[PDB]
């Protein structure tokens, strides 16, 4: 049992309020992003709207998520003369970041992969993967670190991180074959945007496995602390800077399909204060 | 008596930490789903709208009802150091998944009648048939499992569900019968998703009909944890994944009646990343 | 004495049917209420009311049903297979009575609304409906439950008359109007307001009805008949009879394109056949 | 004479049941005109926006403001063998109230200003807006914040002090309506005159209830006070909203009639069609 | 050393006080948040980003003042000697800071959207501007709540301090942008700009004054002072500075269509007078 569960060490009243403090701003963030993403819906075309619906419904879930997980945070410790001490409901506050992160990041696939423009089967089968695979990932983190033993085992907690690492392979492997396959198909502005959301969205990933080892270094109030904060941090970062990235795409392959005369879009469409398009309407049909 | 109700059975705290994990994931998955269709809900026809409605106010019903079942679940237990004992309510956790079907099903019936090209009155009395034969289905169920005896009478458990499968039968027949009678009608790509859809969504209701008589071969934490995991993961694949595939027939369906000249769409209907329509606009008309 | 139905105990069997029903019902407005907003544009401005008070009615009615859940839930306390009364349960039987007082009332605009009374003549009788139906409930929630807690047999019987003669006078006008207007719409319309009056106001006996099942005695049984009785009479008035109304709306919207009295932006379809065409109104020229 | 605060009266368990009753009525009516506001926002032009915004706003406001009074009602007494027995937190009721007029007041009279004809309009909404709230904090701080409201002396000048700002808002407004009436088509006229009398006519109820508990204190008086504020609230606050919407409308409907401006969907009022529909000029960048 | 404000009992008007202002503020948010989403069209595609900044300040706002409102409420107890703090008094302080946290940054970024600062430089102020404003208010909140519970005299003028400095950073980066997008713009648009920046950034200065506070005493008075001048400060700004922003997206909006830049659907109204006609775009076909 080398494992320290991170839900067992007492926090200060300092460290409480700061873990409150970034969960909230976090929420918060989202309720924000979540307002903008609505708003900026007509702002991409029919053929894109995959993404739109896809990062809404991201938003939306964190935002719910991050509540719950303020929730079992304020019932999960109780204030003592020694700070504020750990009870049986502790664990649920990193449960719950898991059922976000078991959501949240089989969206994210989809938002990427409804911005490239993989055609036919080849998207379908690859979909399946990723979403599956990221879903896989999440899980069996979850099950190594609070539901084998409430995470208590050495072994398991890193067998099944292992095998997380597999399906974060095989997720990695699948948005990067999809976002290569279609940057050349793309204009030259188009591609270099994909390209930047793509590696924008896969390197953060690497951040939430390097945490999920940290409490194998040892048990502490700093650590619990530290841990909570970073992911919160994480989280918001990926789920909101990153959420832009796949839009704008979106935004310019609208654009472009408006200039090439390919389809019309009701609104100018402008990226960077640049205007991309011009207002247009479709052509009046008289029916048989 | 030979029925072992689930809700006595005591639960481990990582089969605890299973159930609310599946149950929370659900819920969030509906709320993503909700969002979804919403957005993409001007994507399809005035004439199939009735298929939007449904799906939208299915993933809804699901959503809030999760919510109950989430929230019985939390006050429905109590920790003994030795797992999860259960609460008077504990049976909630069952009875509320009972009401979710019974409101659930029947606008499903509704959205697969919808993207159907039955017309008249003959499909009227159809959805009637079939909402009051879910409906029926999910309460004689309900009666057995949960109303009669407390779920102790294994005859009950067993007389209702015979009862309720009769319903599911007739249920099955109509909306198959619709399917099949509207095929011949719709283009060679529409009868084929028709089809498809038809069978994904009736197909996978065998599951909670075998879940249902799980308690018949014993009772422990392990069978409970089964019954509402899988329960769970089923209402998410059905609800949510067979969701998408009505939706697509109206789109289609959308583009053909649009191609066809018979009526205009707004926006281009893009279908696999494939363009089923272009963007039309009605012509101006004077008094 | 009237024996008041919140003092009978219930069964663990007969519990769970009123949580079951209650529940269903709040969910099946919740579906409704949906539907009604999604196919709110399939009507035109015209008969806008009758959308505005069909979504209102839903509203009000899935609110109120959460609050009777509550009661139920805070109203009832298990004693080994049977469900005690406490102060509360009274509650159960008060929210109804608020969900009628302003349930009612707006039906009563919505028949109005589809109805082709014109000028005052319309105003009027909107009117009288709403204050008529908005006394009825009040007077019935004076006699049931605030006069001596609802334990006087004669207040009882005495508010209930003082209420039927509103009832009387309610359809008296709302009859009226529905007689008036027929002659005026097209055969296709007459039907539908006929059926949407007759379907509407017939329903309504079921409530007086139920209202005097406690002279009659008290038990478990009837407490549990009386509730889901009105359960099922709400769900099947409100959400049923709330069809009726919107196609009236939608057709005579459809006629009056038809006709070339007015443009719609998209098609009206009923039970799968057009009953009008997508039209554009014409751009006009400013002075500028 | 003497102030006998409202929320030390105990209050009957049909009493109770009254308050309750009207409360949530109130509130699930607020959430109906909520909705019909909402859904009938595009039957005005961009032009009268600011009515539309305003009353929702109003509305939305309400409902939240009576959800807050429910709820210090449910918590604010405590059911005991003498009936419901008020407790520290019974006085938020009334305080909450007030919070709930501070704000709907002033939205109020945007919304009158509004469907209401330059530069010296701005002036009037500012006046009008400090105006309105000030009068409300006024009755708060001389109702509940002075002495918790026992004070006699404080209770009337602070009312009167109120009363001073009540006047300022009905000028600015009577002077608004009276100098726009002339502007408008005899139809319109007819119809701010109308609107703007119903508006400000209610508000005399208001400061009448106010002065009451000066009579004595009862848990019939309370409940009176209560129960007639709520419905004056109701009949305002609704009845009274129709009424702003109405002339917004038909002021839309002229512009169109005019041609000085297009609406996209027809414009009905009592069943009459005031305009018909109409797209703008398409135009080449 | 520091008389931390929650450690102060409130008499029985001031926590009614208190109470008042704290949910007037809260339902003036839910009318403006109303009024902002019914007023969206009435600005262009191009200045689309202002509207969604300051919607979703005021959604934040909103929620934040509801967080207040609850703190305020479990955060005092009544007794003989009027309202006595407890533990979780301090929450309340805490819960503003939160709202700051992200509300800050937001009004930065609608400032910055109605800027016509074009290229990636607008996109390094956003940057800037939302880090710095963030930055800001965290290292008050460090100094105030987080060390030694706001005991530290010295951390709570250090920390003030470094935040000061954030303050600057922003007040530059956007005055600059201001300055820099002024020339472009036609004079009418310029001195609503101008005004616009001045009024949003002008009310900051009272936010740093109430903070140090504290340091003359502690008393039910201060507190009070405090928290309602905090409250009347928030609303003040975040509403009234809210229709500045968006006014100048409008004629900006209305100038496009004039000048024949873009096509808007619906005529644009600035103080009843009439900015820009009604066009619907040329119909195209492919
Ligand atoms: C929006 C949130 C995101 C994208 C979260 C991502 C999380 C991961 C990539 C987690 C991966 C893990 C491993 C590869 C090993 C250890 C267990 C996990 C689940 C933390
Ligand atoms: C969206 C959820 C769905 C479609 C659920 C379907 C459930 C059934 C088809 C249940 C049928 C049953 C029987 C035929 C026998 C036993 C009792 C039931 C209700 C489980
Ligand atoms: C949505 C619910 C509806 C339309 C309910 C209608 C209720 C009534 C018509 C009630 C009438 C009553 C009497 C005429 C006598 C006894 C008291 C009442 C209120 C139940
Ligand atoms: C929508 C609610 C409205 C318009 C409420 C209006 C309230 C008043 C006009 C109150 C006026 C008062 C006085 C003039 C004296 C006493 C104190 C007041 C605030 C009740
Ligand atoms: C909408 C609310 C706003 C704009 C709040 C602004 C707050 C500040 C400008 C705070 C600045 C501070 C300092 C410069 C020093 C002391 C600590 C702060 C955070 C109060
Ligand atoms: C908007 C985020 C809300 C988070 C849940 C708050 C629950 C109530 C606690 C308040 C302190
Ligand atoms: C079986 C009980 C629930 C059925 C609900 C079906 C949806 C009703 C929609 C009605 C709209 C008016
Ligand atoms: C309209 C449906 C009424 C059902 C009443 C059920 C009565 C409960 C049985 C136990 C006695
Ligand atoms: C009006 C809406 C109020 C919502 C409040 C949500 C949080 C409530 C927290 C209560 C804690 C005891
Ligand atoms: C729409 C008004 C509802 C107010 C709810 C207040 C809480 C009641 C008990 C739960
Ligand atoms: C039963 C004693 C209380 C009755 C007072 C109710 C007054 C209502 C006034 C409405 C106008
Ligand atoms: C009762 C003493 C406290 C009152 C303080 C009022 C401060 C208001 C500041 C407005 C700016």
């Amino acid at each position: 049992t080398n494992v320290s569960v991170p839900w067992g060490a007492t926090l200060s009243n300092a460290e409480h309020q700061l873990i409150f403090y970034f969960l909230v701003v976090a929420a918060l963030a989202f309720v924000a992003g979540f307002i903008r993403t609505y708003i900026t819906r007509n702002e991409v075309g029919s053929r894109y709207r995959t993404a739109v619906s896809a990062r809404l419904g991201m938003l939306g879930v964190a935002l719910l998520a991050y509540i719950l997980i303020i929730v079992a945070f304020l019932l999960g410790y109780d204030s003592t003369a020694g700070g504020w001490v750990p009870n049986d409901g502790a664990i649920n506050i990193f449960s719950t970041r898991y059922i976000e992160w078991t959501v949240s990041v089989p969206l994210l696939t989809i938002e990427l992969l409804a911005v490239c423009a993989t055609l036919g089967v080849q998207a379908r089968r690859n979909t399946a993967i990723a979403v599956t695979a990221t879903g896989a990932m999440i899980f069996c983190g979850f099950l190594g670190a609070i539901v084998i033993d409430n995470g208590t085992n050495t072994g398991a907690f890193i067998l099944w991180a292992v095998i997380s690492c597999v399906f974060w392979v095989i997720a990695n492997v699948v948005l990067i074959r999809a976002v290569r396959q279609s940057l050349p198909t793309l204009t030259p502005e188009s591609h270099t945007m994909l390209k930047s959301a793509a590696i924008v969205l896969l390197a953060g990933w690497v951040v939430y496995p390097i945490v999920y080892f940290l409490p194998l270094f040892g048990a502490s109030g700093g650590l619990t602390t530290t841990i909570l904060i970073t992911l919160t941090v994480a989280d918001v970062i990926v789920k909101l800077g990153f959420s832009t990235q796949t839009h704008r795409v979106a935004k310019l392959r609208t654009a472009e399909d408006v200039r090439a005369g390919d389809d019309v879009h009701p609104e100018s469409i402008w990226i960077s204060s640049v205007k991309q398009s011009d207002a247009g309407l479709p052509r009046e049909v008289y029916l048989a």
